[PDB]
């Protein structure tokens, strides 16, 4: 037990820093052991920015929809900002870099039509029409950075001089941040590792004039334009971009968007500009004799980890944020570094009294499964020590949790479980957004995403091998032959079903001759959905999966629900009460009525949470296999197609017994049943890692109980184990 | 106290008869001797396409068609083989294989929406499939063939419904084609001077059947009150190319599968079709009419079965010199259908429960649904008065339920003692309230219907909100898109209403991309108009990435189409003390807890200020998922569950107003009523002539001097009204009761 853990520095608690890293069996220690410092390219000179205030990182707004009552309107430029954060341009001509748009009709106002007043952050439009609402786009400095305001406004830093954030893309600006950069280095001698934190531009994050969140975007890049680069963006691509391309109508671009041809082009440039710089960084790093280090987050915009050419960059390590499976997922997959970090929780921050032994060994078991399926090289925590080491509990959760990390990479060799399926996941992203499908804001699924979140979460520390592919892969190069399954999820018109992808007959006759043949497909939500394409089909797939959406297109045609199978192979471990399914039996079907078709059940089923429902799914004939089709609706299906299958889920929120769902939807749709049993957990509360290559598996907890379950090996025997507390037993 | 009451007979029963007439006050006699005797009307049902198999089977190829839909088939090469009848009633439905297939029928890819080449696919000539080649593996085929209708829908319906099992299928026929249509007016001819003592010729119905097809399990697979599927021929499609100057695809019948469904969008094609069909239908109704009237008798239309093409909502209907429209009272929004006619001398309801073993069976108690059905058709009545009363059925079989008969006495001279107290004049109403979509005055009380007075989960939500204003104290019209876009908003309307799911009639579709629209409806607002929106209002996908309800700015909501999730959603605190949910019951159980959990704390991508508990206490049905409201100076009066189900919201003079549905309750009808005096700035006119008790409604009669209160329950009900000098009376009301007083003549 040697290593492998990142201790965080304490103002002067530097004397348990000495027993705290020998009991963590730490050897490094975050700000005779390795020194990490955190460096932040883009701020911490308010001494230089202040002097090139046009050189702040700027951003295009899109102001409140102001509704005209006659041919003129006044709209505010500022009312709905944190004015704090953001100051409209007013040094770059208005009427080059702006857009006033008229909203009802989607036209651009005619810039003889608008002025931008001399003394007020107000335009006054001209010549329009009225009861319409108009909006303006407008270019605005940043004048202040996005996380480091965060972070005062979440402590309350009071009045405490707001760090002014600069932008690399002016020569001026770059000089300076380079020039700094060696300067820091030669300053540095003790520093051995550079964590970038991070880099150039930060991920879209603006607030509104009450102080709060306005707009989030983990994968955004809102922050990122300036005169200059648009106009070399002009010259670069042969097109002008409109300052539409990026408030996007309201959605500043959204990764949940159907990605257009204007933010691929603008990924491209922006991703060219910050690889070169961040190469630059690396060499002088590693020049100076240390590492460089990436922070998987904050400036991480035009980084791309999941691109090719990543590696090109010999950036040493990437570092990042653990907030479960999917998040430790987006870590450890990454390729083209020589080492990977999470920085697991809690942070060592007052609000975490409380037995703060129970978030770790939590924040643990999300992560663990995950890990694997795919290691990670090192973990660690940040803040401050001091305030960790005044609760012995806690202390103690960690030194058992660097040893069981260590155990694992002391028994498997860093090496990643056996897969026994190989899965794709199939969106308009693909690869470049591998285990970031479904995310808005990092870690915080909500009610609106958590029900395709739940997939991933889902996928994330699961017994099979998952990828990630675009429609462009497919509608290139076809499905490669090692796939067992595909899954395609979420709303539709969004980038994870594909929208308008779908009325692209190369990529219908793909799938389908593909599952024909024996291949699966899992549609979860609203998938292979394209709307007014069809008149009597919404899902393009829906032959497939044996489930369309009742779009109110069709209320003449009765739907018939051939009764519900309880007792079947991807149901098998959903517990139902049975007075539910007493209740369920009695009340039975529904008689066919006039415009009501026939065969709902009358009481629900029950047993499984599915999330957000999908209002009005049916069977699309009664050859389709019911397996949840309560309250009027159809939940859970599956359909024989050819030698293939198809499955619908509405729905699936992380747990437990969700993952086992899923799983077991994974190995019945590509007719893997017999190949199940074969390195399973009975329980599922827990799971099974098989190691083969080292000649051994191990099976854990999920939780902090005590849990009990059967393992059955590949040879057919049956090992009992009773699980402590988030355990972990070898054999 | 006698008359405006037909009772229904048979044969060996004038005892019954004649006792049941006297004790009910029965002016009229349902055909189904001696029973001649006593002087009443006598009616006789009609059935001008069917009841005549001698002479059909003659002419086969004049039974009236439809263009048929076959499943999708897929193709797994460049051939694939399509069953055109493997998914319909055979016993129903026949290919027509006598009109050129090549000229009348089409293969669609549906992957690709072309239409296959017509050399590239045969008939077989032995067997009901379609051979095609030269077509794309993997995408998916169907046929859209015409088919003989072999047996009347509602007469089978019937068959299969009471197990007739044996008996002849009655086969229709289409008076389209001359020679069929000599045979009707010859045969109707020759009825008349064969039943000298027949005064009502009671025609079930006319020339076209609404869309009412099998599927191969002899279940229903395609129904619509108002369709137009089964009225097609060879010869019509040719006629309507030459006058219209295009022509009809199969598509345009078919309709991608959903038959031209009321629910879809119009589409000019659908409107020349009616406006062909209603020509010729209206034109052959009235010769109908005239040999009645020549034969001395009267002409009653039963609103529905074969009423296709009449349009009694449309303009020029009072030409046809109808006397008569009767129908199934089946609840206040199908009672409004039948009373709101114009162009006939008067109106007829038959009553429920239809007398037949089905509910007159020993255990059952049909006096129940009887006052039932009375109660849900009186408060309709109320606003909007009909005519005449009855039933029909089995006379001997309701006449073994004393209790039933009894209730029969009671409603038919209910029925009577407000028609001579109201003289057959509607209350007044206390708003102008328009019900705006697609369709307008043609469908009159006929938005959200699927089949007749059958509301299902996927309707109830909007379907409810025809129930609610059905008997509510407030003037309803109906008007369109069409309308409001060449006259602009009538200056008398107080509020508007849109309802419905996105992409249908009854929200409108892209109309709500137009400027113009949008505009009026704005301005109208502005200027003191009240528009209030139900489900998803003014929606339009695609047209804004930011904004799905188009009028999103006047009712205070939007929905959130995953475009926006990068935008944080913040909800200001709910508003639980409020003029429209004045009425709501409380539960300080459910307010307390509400009160205690608090709202959401701002989060990163998740916005905040949604209550973490639900308040409750309304049944809004279907849920409309992340409805939010548009800023924070809109009143959230219910957004439970994180999302909005009802808001309001000032712009400018006027007021909009959100609502995700509105399933018929009367706690609903109430919250409905409420939001319709408040949207209009009209709380101070809220009070005169209304029950404090929802259970219970007010209808005044300014010309009369009266006012009466109704008790829509078979509980008993105490309520207060309040009269419009702002005094007040307490009513202590009996089961499903009417109480009446005087008020002030004008
Ligand atoms: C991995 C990552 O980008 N983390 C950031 C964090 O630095 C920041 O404080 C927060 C602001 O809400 O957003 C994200 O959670
Ligand atoms: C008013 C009207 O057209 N009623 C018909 C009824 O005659 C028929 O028996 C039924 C079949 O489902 O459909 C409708 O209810
Ligand atoms: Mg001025």
């Amino acid at each position: 037990s040697t290593g492998r853990f990142t201790l965080p520095s304490e103002e002067n608690f530097a004397e348990k820093t000495k027993e705290l890293a020998e009991l963590w069996g730490a050897d490094a220690i975050r700000n005779g052991k390795k020194i990490y410092n955190a460096y932040f390219p883009t701020r911490a000179h308010n001494e230089w920015i202040t002097l090139h205030m046009d050189e702040t990182p700027q951003v295009y707004l899109l102001t409140d929809r102001i509704l005209a009552e006659s041919d003129t309107v006044d709209i505010p430029l500022m009312e709905s900002f944190f004015a704090e954060q953001l100051k409209p341009n007013r040094d770059a001509d208005p009427h080059k870099y702006w857009e006033v748009v008229d909203r009802t009709t989607g036209e651009v106002v005619d810039s003889a039509n608008w002025t931008l007043d001399a003394d007020e952050d107000t335009v006054h439009v001209s010549g329009v029409a009225a009861w319409h609402e108009y909006t303006v786009s407008f270019l605005a400095y940043i004048i202040w950075d996005p996380v480091e305001m965060y972070n005062h406004l979440t402590n309350d830093w009071g009045d405490k001089e707001h760090e002014i954030p600069f932008d690399i893309y002016h020569p001026a600006t770059r000089k300076f941040v380079f020039d700094t950069f060696e300067q820091w280095l030669k300053d540095s001698p003790q520093t051995d590792v550079v964590r970038f934190t991070t880099f150039f531009y930060q991920f879209t994050l603006l607030f509104d004039e009450k102080r709060r969140e306005k707009v989030v975007d983990w994968f955004g890049c809102a922050c990122t334009v300036s005169p200059r680069a648009l106009d070399d963006f002009e010259a670069k691509y042969g097109y002008r971009l409109r300052p539409e391309d990026f408030v996007d109508g309201g959605a500043y671009n959204s990764a949940w968007r159907v990605p257009r041809k204007a933010q691929r082009d603008w990924i491209d440039f922006l991703s060219g500009f910050v690889r070169e710089n961040v190469k630059q960084l690396a060499d002088m790093s590693h020049a100076a004799g240390k590492e460089a280090m990436m922070f998987l987050g904050d400036q991480w915009i035009g980084t791309e980890p999941y691109k090719d050419g990543f590696d090109e960059l010999g950036l040493d390590a990437v570092v990042g944020s653990i907030g479960d499976g999917t998040t430790t997922r987006m870590i450890a997959d990454i390729p083209g570094v020589k080492y990977t970090e999470g920085r697991f929780l809690p942070y060592f921050f007052p609000d975490t009294g409380n037995d703060p032994s129970i978030e770790g060994l939590d924040n643990w078991r999300k992560a663990r499964r995950a890990i694997l399926r795919s290691p990670i090289s090192r973990m660690g925590y940040g803040g401050y020590l001091s305030l960790a080491a005044k609760f012995p509990k806690f202390v103690d959760t960690v030194t058992h949790i660097a040893n069981e990390f260590r155990d694992i990479h002391d028994r498997t060799g860093g090496v990643a479980a056996e897969g026994e399926l190989n899965v794709a996941i199939l969106n308009s992203w693909g690869k470049m957004r591998s285990w970031m499908a479904f995310t808005v804001a990092h870690a915080l699924p909500n009610k609106q995403t958590y029900s395709y979140y739940g997939i991933l979460e889902s996928l994330s520390g699961m017994r099979v091998n998952v990828r990630f592919i675009s429609f462009d892969d497919v509608l290139a190069h076809g499905i490669d032959s090692d796939i067992d399954v595909i899954i395609n999820g979420g709303p539709v018109d969004t980038a994870f079903t594909g929208g308008d992808v779908w009325t692209n007959p190369k990529l219908v006759e793909t799938v389908r001759a593909w599952v024909r043949g024996g291949g699966a497909f899992v549609g979860v939500g609203e998938p292979s959905s394209a709307p007014r394409f069809q008149t009597g089909r919404f899902f393009q797939l829906a032959d497939v999966i044996g489930v369309d959406e009742e779009r109110y297109q069709t209320l003449s045609v009765d739907k018939y629900f051939p009764p519900v199978v309880p007792d079947h192979f991807i149901t098998a471990d959903v517990p139902v009460d049975p007075a539910a399914r007493e209740a369920w039996e009695q009340a039975g079907y529904r008689i066919p009525l006039s415009g009501c078709g026939g065969g709902q059940s009358i009481k629900p089923l029950g047993g499984i949470d599915f999330g957000e429902p999908v209002l009005n799914t049916y069977p699309v004939n009664e050859n389709v296999t019911l397996l949840r089709a309560d309250g009027g609706q159809v939940q859970l299906a599956t359909n024989d197609y050819g030698k293939g299958r198809g499955v619908y889920i509405s729905g699936l929120p992380y747990s437990a017994a969700n993952a086992r769902l899923l799983e077991r939807v994974l190995f019945y749709a590509s007719h893997n049943e017999d190949k199940y049993a074969a390195w399973s957990s009975s329980n599922p509360e827990c799971e099974v890692a098989h190691f083969p290559e080292q000649g051994l598996y191990c099976v854990i907890n999920n939780t902090d109980q005590p849990q009990k379950t059967t393992v059955t090996l590949a040879d057919g025997t049956t090992e009992d184990f009773d699980l402590p507390d988030s355990g972990i037993a070898w054999r």
